[PDB]
This record gives structure tokens, C-alpha cells and sequence, in this order.
């Protein structure tokens, strides 16, 4: 008796069709343009993290390969050139008039996250030399599979699932920003109101994606609104975060005194 | 010619179905039940693991994330959690009533077991600090894996892969056992009924496993009885494990006389 | 309106269902011989391999488990294992006539190396002490996530899909050789002929796949041609590359002056 196919709803792009929402147009010049707007974005800063990272010969400049045997360098790079894929899977799914198999890479939404934002967690953590450092990438990553459930899953099993992955979402980012606030407190010693601003800004982007989520579930903001936004944050929250670490942990052995193990919160 | 749909065979939930087993009511309020208790159990043990470990401040009481920058005391945890939303995924597939695509997270036998038994064996074999500690992790994901095939596929096929992960489990479930009686027979130095029993009963729980699958495919166990055991036999193997290694490996280096390096048997 | 079946094509197994390609008999005694033969290959040097290792008892003729504390040794075992049990899936769907779910194991070309060329660069990459030595396996991996993406979708996205996995493999190629190539040069201190020969050899072995995909896709190399040539560098690539670095990586530190980090090229 149980099956796969519940004859009492639609189903469509990425499982369960939402008799609310009409049909997302994939095939939308909007769509087109900004998707490739990001693949190119993503792309541009994978390539110059590349060439930033491998071509530095180290402190005293006679190290070649100096990045290359300090491994947690690199872990930005990866996290930029995977989602890079992903992007151009979607411009692969436009050459072929948004249809067929092509499209298997973009299938279920927040799939593609299951491959980032765990590395993203894992190497911010690892920069700043914070406790957790894997447990969070895995809540993380738990927390990006409870997304995708929730998303191919008809509407009970998918507002419980959206509520597990949110619990799990706020205890480990709220524990991530405490541990970021008590790390950063130290480097204090004009810097302070930019460095403030950055990284509340950065954690109000990671904050904005079930936000958006909801925005989108109840018909407030439109899918084409929303796939724009979705783009933007991932730009932002990727493209950025690599570059901003770069001018921060370069001819380092990370374990100095600002970032030594962290003591009394 | 090859097609994945064979017209001489049925196929149900899981892949092949059985003509000797009757169709397995997935709705009926004793699985309903089972399932509710296992997940409670499951997140409970994985919540006090979690409180336990990251309120440890060290052996001095002085050390705040003390579990935190050491990492492999929390790979107990995960272990759990991962499990809890497994289950979660089966409560949700009531609420819908048993029905559509939120039944896909429990579509393949043993699936969930491939992100569960490699850590749980990894932390084992890392906690007492035994050698060959990830090789044989990965024998029992290979075994996992094997066990999802032969369930999956028709009887030809689904017996030759049972074989094969019989045999590999068989290879590794015997070199883990002399490895870890080999570590304990040191720490003998009343607790040895107690301790012999526990490890011998825990063995047994393992083995168990393939015991069941041979019972429930020549109708000798049903199915409901088989779901049941299946759900003591996975609470037993992860809750209690967690629990009785952390009153061991608590404020240690994990590099004593007594858990050194292997020697001489 | 979007949808995974583009009316306009026809779909077989592996995806897309070229329309220039005739129908491939799997149940051929051509294919099912050189996969019996390909499956006890690889087996047998999985074996001979894990024999060789776990009974190494040091230098210094002392230390059971000598090679199980140190891991990086065995990381050859695996790749060779792996492989063994996807072509043991291949001997099962000719038990079951070629057909139903028994296939899924070889459904999709290519993707049984997302878990062995990244194990395998890794090795190698990590036995002769050389930088970038995950940054190249992820590179590797993603080449072979590109390649199942161009073998199962249609012809546009197929060929743009292949034209970036190929970018990326040349660069992380280039880069592998031009490092082994500077390690090597120091080693040299008769074995020259025999090692550049090897050395190069293996090189081509591995820069043979994507032009077998090409001789495929256009009809110069027929089916069964490519699928025994396809089993021949797999054995070629795996069974040997293990026992050739045995014979070099037993019974060291892995951190001489031979070894020692790669400097000025
Ligand atoms: C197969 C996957 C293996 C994944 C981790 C490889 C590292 C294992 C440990 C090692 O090499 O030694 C420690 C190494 C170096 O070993 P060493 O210090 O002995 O030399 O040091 C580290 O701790 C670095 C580990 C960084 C791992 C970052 C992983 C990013 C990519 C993950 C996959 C993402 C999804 C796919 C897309
Ligand atoms: C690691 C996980 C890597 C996953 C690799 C990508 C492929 C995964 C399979 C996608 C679904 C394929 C089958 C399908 O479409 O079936 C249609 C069926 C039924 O459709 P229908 O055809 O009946 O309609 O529906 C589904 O499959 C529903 C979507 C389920 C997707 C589950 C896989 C993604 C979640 C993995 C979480 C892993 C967390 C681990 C943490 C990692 C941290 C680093
Ligand atoms: C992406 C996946 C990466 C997986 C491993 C991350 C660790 C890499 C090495 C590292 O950080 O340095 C060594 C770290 C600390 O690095 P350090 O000592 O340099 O600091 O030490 C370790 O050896 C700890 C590794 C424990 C790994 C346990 C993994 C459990 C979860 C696996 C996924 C389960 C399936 C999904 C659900
Ligand atoms: C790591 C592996 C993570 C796997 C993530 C979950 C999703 C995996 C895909 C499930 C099948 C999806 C498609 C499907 O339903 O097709 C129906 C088809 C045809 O059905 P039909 O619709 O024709 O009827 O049947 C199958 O797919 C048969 C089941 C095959 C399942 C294979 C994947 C699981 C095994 C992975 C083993 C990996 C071992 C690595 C070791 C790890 C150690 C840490
Ligand atoms: C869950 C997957 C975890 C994968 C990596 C486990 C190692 C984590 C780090 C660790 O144990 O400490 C460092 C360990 C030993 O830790 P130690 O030195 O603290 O003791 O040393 C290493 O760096 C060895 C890592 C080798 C990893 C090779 C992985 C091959 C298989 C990958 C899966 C392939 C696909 C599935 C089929
Ligand atoms: C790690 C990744 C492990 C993957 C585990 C095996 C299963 C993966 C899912 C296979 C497809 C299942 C569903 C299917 O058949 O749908 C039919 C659909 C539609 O078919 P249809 O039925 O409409 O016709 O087509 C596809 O799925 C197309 C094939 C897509 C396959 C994508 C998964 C493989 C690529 C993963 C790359 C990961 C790279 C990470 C780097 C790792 C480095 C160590
Ligand atoms: C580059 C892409 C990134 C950093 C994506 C991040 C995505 C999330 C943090 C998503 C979180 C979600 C929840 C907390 C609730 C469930 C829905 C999700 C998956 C959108
Ligand atoms: C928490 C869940 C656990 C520990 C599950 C363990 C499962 C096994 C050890 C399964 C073993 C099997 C075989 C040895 C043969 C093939 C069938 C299996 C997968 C049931
Ligand atoms: C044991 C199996 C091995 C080593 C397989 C290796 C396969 C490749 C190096 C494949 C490379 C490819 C490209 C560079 C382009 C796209 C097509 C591929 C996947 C065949």
C-alpha cells in the first residue's frame, strides 16, 4: 500500500508542487542573466584565491609550495569552485531550453549547499582556531539535509522538518557567534565600528536563507525575487568571506597569541 | 534491451518485492509507537552525551571547551544525532500518513546505517587506540553498503551480495574483537564478569543484525516483529555505547600505559 | 513546464540515448569474460596487497600492527577494494540476465570513480611527500563528478559539461606531473629508462580515459571495444600502482631527505 506517488497531490521541479505557487519560468531572461552573473562571480574568485594562495612563497619568501603543505589554507578555494559547478550546471540547463536530465543538477533545492557550507563552517573555524570546530560543520550539514527534506516534502512532513533543521540551525550558530564575539574581542587591541559591521553582516546573511525560505512558502516574495536574493546572498556570503580571510591568515602558523586556544569564554 | 524495471519480478517499497512476504502495513499503531520511542531514546542519550561532554571543563577544572579542542570525544555524539533524524524522517512519514515522498528517507534498507556504523566503528577502534583503526571503518561501510544492494535487488543478485558482505564483516568483525580483547586484557589489573559480559553481549548485538535479515527473508520472523527488534537492537548498539565510554576516556590524552600502542598481541 | 524527459530525445541506459550509438548487448560472453576477468584482478591484488601490509612487522622486526597505527600506507588497499565490489556488482547483473535494479550499480558511467581517483591521487600524492595533495584529489573528483554529468545528459549540456571537466583535469595534471616529475629528479642519485618509461606510461594510462570517451562518442571506437580497453586501464591504473609503491613506502618515516619538502621546483 504505501508508495512514492500520494494521489491526493501534485508534484512537480523538486517533489512536491505547491498548489499555491504557479509554475517558476526558469527559462526568464532574468534568470539567465543572473545565473550567469554568479557563475562568474564564483568562478573570478575561486581563480584569484587560487593564484593569491599557491603563488605566496611565504615569510621569509623562499618557500615554494608554501600554502601547498598548509593544507586549511586552501579550504576557502574548494568551497568557491564546487558552488562555481553547481552555477554552471544551471547555464548547462539554459543551453538545453531548461529541460531534460540537465536539469538533475539543480533538481532539489539546497542540495547543492550540502557540499559548502559545511567546508565554509569547518575552515572559518579552523582560521580563528575556535572549539567545535567539525561538531558545527556537521550540525550545519544536518541542518542543510533537514532544508532539503523539508523543501521535496509535502506540507506535514515538510514544516516538521523545516522546525528540526531550525532548532539545530539556531543553537549552533547562536554557539558560532558567541565563540566568533570572545575570539574577536581580543584583536581590538577606527578598525572596530568596519570589523563590527562585517561580521554582524555576515552572520544576518546566513540568518536571511530560512527567512527567505518562509518569504517564498507563503507567497510574500515572488520566486523570481527569490532566486535573485538566493544568488546574491550565496555571492556574498562565499565570494567575499575567502578574500576577506586571505589578508588575515597568510605566513602564519596559527597558533599566535591573539589566536591561541581560547580561555574564559 | 537492458532495462531497470525486470517484467518477470514485482517491485515495492525498497525495490524488489517478495511474493512470499506479505505487504508490511508501515500505519499500524504498534510501528507507530516503536518508531516514537526509538527516536525519543536516540535524541535523549545524544542531547545528555552532548551536556556531558561540552560541560567538562578537565581533569584541573580549569579548561573551558575542553572536549571542544579535542575533537574525537564527540564522535560518540554524532553518531546518535545522525541516527535521531533518521528516525525523525519516519515520524514525519506518518504524519503523512505513511504516503508520497517524505517516505524516501527510509525507501532503502540499512541506507541509513552507511553515516552511523563507519563512525561508531571509527570511535571504538580510535578510543582504546587500536591499529587499523579507519581500514576496518571502511570494511563496515563496504558491508553496509552490500547489505543496501542485496535488500534492494532481486534474489539471484541480492543472495550473491549478502555473500560478499557477509564474508567481509566476518574478516573484520573478528579482527576487531581480538584487537579489542587483546587491549583488554590489560585492564583486568569483580569487574570481570560484569565487563566480559558487556563486551561479549555488545559483539552479539552486531552479529545479530545479518541473523535477522536471513530470518525475516524465509518468513520465519514477520515483519513487524523483525521492525521491532530491529529498532531495540539500534538503540542498544548507540545509546548505551556513548554513555559507557564516556566514564573512560573523560580529562585523558588517550596516550597512558594502559592504552599505548599495541604490542605482542 | 520544466521538466527531467525532453520529448525530443530518447533515454536508455546511462541517460541519454545517442542516437548514433546502436544498443550495447551486456549479455555478451565477450563482456562477461573481461568483467570476471577485471573483477579477480582487482580482487586479488586488493588482497596480496592488504597480506603484504598487515604482515609487516617494522624495520626492525618488533612491531605487530606496524603498518594498522600507520594508515597512509594502506590507502592503496581501498582503492583497489572499492573497485573489486563495483565490477562484483557488474558479475551480479549477469547472474539476473542483465536486467532490473541490479544494474543500478553500473547505471551511470563514470561514477564508480568518484570513490577511487581521489583515493588513488591522494595516495600519491601523499607517499612521495608532495604539496597540494588533497587540493588536486578534490580537483580529481570533481573532474569526475563533470564526466557522469556529460555521460548522462543531452548533447549540448554533454559536451559543455565535458569541455570543464577536461580544463580542470589538464591543469591538476600538468601540475601532478611537473611536481612528481621534480620529486623524481632527485631520486636518480640503469633504473632511469625503466622509471621515465613507467612514469610516463602511467601519465597516459590516466590521459587515456577522456579520449576513449571521444573515440566512443563518435563512433570510431565501437562499444565493446571501449569497454574491454576501459577494464584494461583500470587494472592497469590500480592493481600495479599499489604493489609498484609497496616496494618503496614500507618501513619508513615517510620524512627523508629524499622525501623531504619539495623545494625550488
Ligand atoms: C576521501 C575524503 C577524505 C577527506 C579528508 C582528507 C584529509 C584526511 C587527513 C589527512 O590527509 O591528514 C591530515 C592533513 C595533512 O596530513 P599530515 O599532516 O599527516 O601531512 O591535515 C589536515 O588536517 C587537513 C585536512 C583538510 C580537509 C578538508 C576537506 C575539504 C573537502 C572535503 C570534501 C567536500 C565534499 C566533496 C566535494
Ligand atoms: C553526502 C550526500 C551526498 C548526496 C549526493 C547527491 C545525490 C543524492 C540523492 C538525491 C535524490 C536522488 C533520487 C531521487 O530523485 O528520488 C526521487 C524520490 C521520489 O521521487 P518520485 O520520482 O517518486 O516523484 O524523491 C527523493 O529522492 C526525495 C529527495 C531526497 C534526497 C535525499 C538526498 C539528499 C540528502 C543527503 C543528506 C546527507 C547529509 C550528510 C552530511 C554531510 C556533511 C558533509
Ligand atoms: C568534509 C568532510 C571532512 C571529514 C573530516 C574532517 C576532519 C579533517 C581533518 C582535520 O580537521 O584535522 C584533524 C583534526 C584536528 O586538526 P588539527 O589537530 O590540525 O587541529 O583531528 C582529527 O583527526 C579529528 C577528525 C575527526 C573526524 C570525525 C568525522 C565524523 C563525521 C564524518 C561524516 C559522517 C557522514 C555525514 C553525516
Ligand atoms: C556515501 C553514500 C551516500 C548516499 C546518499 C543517499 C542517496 C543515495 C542514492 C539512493 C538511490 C537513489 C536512486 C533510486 O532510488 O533509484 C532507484 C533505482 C531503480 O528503481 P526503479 O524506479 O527503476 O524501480 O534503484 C536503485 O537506486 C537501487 C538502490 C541503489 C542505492 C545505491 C546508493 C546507496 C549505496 C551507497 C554506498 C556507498 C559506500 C561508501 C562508503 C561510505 C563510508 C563512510
Ligand atoms: C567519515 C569519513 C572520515 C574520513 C577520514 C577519516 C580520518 C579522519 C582523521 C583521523 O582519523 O585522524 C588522522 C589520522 C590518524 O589520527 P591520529 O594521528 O590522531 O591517530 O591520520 C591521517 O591523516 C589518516 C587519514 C587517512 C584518510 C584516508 C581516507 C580513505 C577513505 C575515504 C572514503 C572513500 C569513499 C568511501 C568508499
Ligand atoms: C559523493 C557522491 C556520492 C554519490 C552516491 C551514489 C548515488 C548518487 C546519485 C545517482 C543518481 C540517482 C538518481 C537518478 O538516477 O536520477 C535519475 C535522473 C533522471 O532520470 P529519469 O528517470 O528522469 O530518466 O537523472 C540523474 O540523476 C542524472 C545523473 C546525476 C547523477 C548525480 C550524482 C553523481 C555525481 C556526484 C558528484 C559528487 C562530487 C563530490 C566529490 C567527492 C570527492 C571524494
Ligand atoms: C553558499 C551557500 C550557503 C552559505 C548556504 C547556506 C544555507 C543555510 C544556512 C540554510 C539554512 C536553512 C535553515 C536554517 C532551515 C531550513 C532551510 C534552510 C536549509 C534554508
Ligand atoms: C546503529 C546501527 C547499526 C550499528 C547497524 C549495524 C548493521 C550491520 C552490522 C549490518 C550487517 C549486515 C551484514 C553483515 C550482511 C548484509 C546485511 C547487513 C547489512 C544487515
Ligand atoms: C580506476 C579508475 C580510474 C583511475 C579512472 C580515471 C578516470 C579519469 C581520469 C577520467 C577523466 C575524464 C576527463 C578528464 C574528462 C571527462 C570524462 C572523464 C571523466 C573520462
Amino acid at each position: 500500500a504505501p508508495s512514492l506517488s500520494d494521489p491526493n497531490w501534485q508534484y512537480g521541479m523538486g517533489g512536491w508542487n505547491n498548489p499555491r505557487l504557479p509554475n517558476f519560468n526558469l527559462h526568464d531572461p532574468t534568470v539567465i542573466g543572473v545565473d550567469w552573473l554568479g557563475f562568474l562571480c564564483l568562478l573570478g574568485a575561486s581563480l584569484a584565491l587560487m593564484y593569491k594562495l599557491m603563488s605566496f612563497k611565504g615569510p621569509d619568501g623562499d618557500q615554494e609550495f608554501f600554502v601547498g603543505y598548509r593544507e586549511e589554507k586552501c579550504l576557502s578555494i574548494y568551497v568557491n569552485l564546487i558552488a562555481a559547478i553547481t552555477y554552471w550546471g544551471r547555464i548547462c540547463a539554459h543551453f538545453n531550453n531548461d529541460m531534460g536530465l540537465s536539469l538533475s543538477v539543480n533538481y532539489f533545492k539546497y542540495l547543492d549547499y550540502i557540499f559548502t557550507c559545511p567546508i565554509l563552517t569547518l575552515d572559518l573555524l579552523w582560521s580563528l582556531n575556535l572549539p567545535y570546530k567539525i561538531t558545527y560543520s556537521l550540525f550545519v550539514g544536518l541542518t542543510i539535509a533537514c532544508g532539503v527534506f523539508c523543501n521535496a516534502f509535502e506540507p506535514p512532513a515538510r514544516y516538521l522538518w523545516f522546525m528540526f533543521g531550525c532548532f539545530i540551525f539556531a543553537f549552533t550558530w547562536i554557539s558560532i557567534i558567541r565563540l566568533v564575539y570572545a575570539r574577536f574581542q581580543q584583536f581590538l587591541n577606527k578598525i572596530r565600528a568596519p570589523l563590527k559591521l562585517s561580521l554582524t553582516l555576515y552572520f544576518s546573511i546566513w540568518c536571511g536563507y530560512p527567512a527567505l525560505w518562509l518569504l517564498t512558502e507563503f507567497g510574500a516574495i515572488s520566486q523570481l525575487a527569490a532566486h535573485v536574493t538566493t544568488v546574491i546572498m550565496d555571492v556574498a556570503a562565499k565570494s567575499v568571506y575567502g578574500f576577506a580571510l586571505l589578508k588575515f591568515q597568510l605566513g602564519v602558523d596559527k597558533r599566535d597569541v591573539w589566536l591561541d586556544e581560547l580561555k574564559s569564554v
